[PDB]
């Protein structure tokens, strides 16, 4: 079986993004929060490089499979991409949220990154 095409990879990682997002009482997290990002064509590799501030949460650790999956990007706590603008820090419950917007988005399109 050839790999997961990609329409069928954002239809998984919607449904799993909304599965753990629905039933969370409260942020996954320790309330911890994470830079805003500009939503663009590199969505992936934006938001990938300000999750990798969020650690120890095991609850998006396959989020970050996922989407490097959709970016190469192999970024460091040290190498930093899109947290050049100096923006305030958000919630990661809506940094998620925000980011859910544009994920069936692109589907409309069928232009996937």
């Amino acid at each position: 079986m050839g790999p997961v095409p990609p329409s069928t990879a954002l239809r998984e990682l919607i449904e799993e993004l909304v599965n753990i997002t629905q039933n969370q009482k409260a942020p996954l997290c320790n309330g911890s929060m994470v830079w805003s990002i500009n939503l663009t064509a590199g969505m992936y590799c934006a938001a990938l490089e300000s999750l990798i501030n969020v650690s120890g949460c095991s609850a998006i650790e396959k989020t970050q499979r996922m989407l490097s999956g959709f970016c190469p990007h192999k970024v460091s706590a040290g190498q930093f991409s899109s947290l050049h603008v100096r923006d305030t820090k958000i919630e990661v419950a809506q940094f998620v949220k925000d980011l859910l917007l544009h994920l069936k988005k692109l589907f409309r399109e069928g232009r996937f990154n």
